[PDB]
């Protein structure tokens, strides 16, 4: 599914991401925009042989199992395919564990490089929340 901006903001809020670990909704939406362009089916292969999955580009080395990433720890206890579903619940659950892991949203390099310190409130402009 390719979410609209406000549609994804509403879904994230409904799944308890708004201000999770102190990160406002706009941070999450901005991160999704630059990780996946709001496309739940996005997949991308990393240089280390792992792959990133879903709206927030969660990896298969630490977080989910894809069966082809040696050293996989699967800390989210989820097949990586679950992170491609139209329903964002599995991605949100796993992202909550990621953002709690010590470095906050710096876990997402695109967040650090494109969202951190910017006017992230713009991502929720006009939305009926
Ligand atoms: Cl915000
Ligand atoms: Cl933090
Ligand atoms: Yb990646
Ligand atoms: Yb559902
Ligand atoms: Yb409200």
């Amino acid at each position: 599914k390719v979410f609209g901006r406000c549609e994804l903001a509403a879904a994230m809020k409904r799944h308890g991401l708004d201000n999770y670990r102190g990160y406002s909704l706009g941070n999450w939406v901005c991160a999704a925009k630059f990780e996946s362009n709001f496309n739940t089916q996005a997949t991308n292969r990393n240089t280390d042989g792992s792959t990133d999955y879903g709206i927030l580009q969660i990896n298969s080395r630490w977080w989910c199992n894809d069966g082809r990433t040696p050293g996989s720890r699967n800390l989210c206890n989820i097949p990586c395919s679950a992170l491609l579903s139209s329903d964002i619940t599995a991605s949100v659950n796993c992202a909550k564990k990621i953002v709690s892991d010590g470095n906050g949203m710096n876990a997402w390099v695109a967040w650090r490089n494109r969202c951190k310190g910017t006017d992230v409130q713009a991502w929720i402009r006009g939305c009926r929340l």
